[PDB]
């Protein structure tokens, strides 16, 4: 399967020279992935697969240049690699390598739902099997940073306005999308001059069984974040506005 990631790698342009980008698709992707993408390419989404941004136990994520309803686009490219509370309970899916691509749909109709509700999502674009496809946040293809990375430049910024932003967009996930996002704290928020929320496969509908206790604990993952840069904050005030309660 090594000859099959080259060649791909090879047609998807992913060069020596290009940093350390060659070995790292090639020991994180696999060929069946790369097969994919190139399907991508030639099906006009995608113009040139760029720098690694992210690589995990579950996903990896790669800059691309693409195109998106007919104009040329900067996207972040999420892979996952071929979880159940998460999925069972959400009735919406209808019950290994299969369960991969469900999670990676489920992504991919929340980042719509969320979307579509108001909240400040990256734009989805497409996905397909393992890989979904969607707005870059940042610029130059350098990636936005999370409010971890941010760490204390947040003191420099209007920490108790990028606290409300988050509130608000929490609230509409919740009143309009009817969905908890069930993974939210510092490290699934990114900030430029407002926030977006990401890594939504594991997101669920007010139907599912645990929705009010992952919010719940949302809630309290951001409390006690911006408590530490000074926003003061309770905890049955932010869970009753965010419920209209
Ligand atoms: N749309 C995006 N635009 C720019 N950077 C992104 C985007 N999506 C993700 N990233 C970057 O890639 C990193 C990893 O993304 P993400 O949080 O979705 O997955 P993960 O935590 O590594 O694993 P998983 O999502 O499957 O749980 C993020 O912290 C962020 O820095
Ligand atoms: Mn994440």
């Amino acid at each position: 399967d090594l000859k099959k990631i080259e060649s791909y790698l090879d047609k998807l342009r992913i060069k020596e020279k290009d940093g350390e980008e060659r070995k790292i698709y090639a020991e994180v992707l696999d060929g069946r992935t790369l097969k994919t993408l190139y399907k991508l390419s030639a099906k006009g989404y995608i113009t040139a697969m760029g720098g690694v941004i992210s690589t995990g136990k579950e996903a990896n994520v790669f800059y691309a240049d693409g195109v998106f309803d007919g104009k040329p686009v900067a996207m972040a490219v999420k892979i996952y690699r071929i979880m159940d509370e998460y999925l069972y309970g959400d009735e919406r899916f209808d019950m290994p390598k299969e369960k991969v691509f469900i999670w990676t749909e489920k992504e991919f109709r929340n980042l719509e739902r969320a979307k579509e509700a108001g909240v400040s999502v990256p734009q989805p674009y497409t996905y397909m099997k393992n890989v979904l496809l969607m707005e870059f946040i940042g610029e130059d293809e350098l990636p936005a940073p999370t409010l971890v990375e941010l760490g204390r430049e947040l003191k420099e910024l209007d920490v108790e306005g990028i606290f409300n932003d988050v509130v608000e967009n929490v609230k509409r996930l919740y009143q309009e999308a009817e969905l908890v996002h069930a993974d939210l704290s510092e490290y699934n928020i990114m900030y430029i001059d407002k926030v977006y929320f990401i890594d939504m496969g594991q997101a669920v509908t007010l139907r599912h069984p645990m929705a009010e206790s992952y919010l719940e604990r949302d809630v309290r993952n951001i409390i006690r974040f911006f408590s530490k840069y000074g926003v003061k904050a309770d905890f049955e005030e932010m869970l009753k506005e965010v419920k209209g309660e």
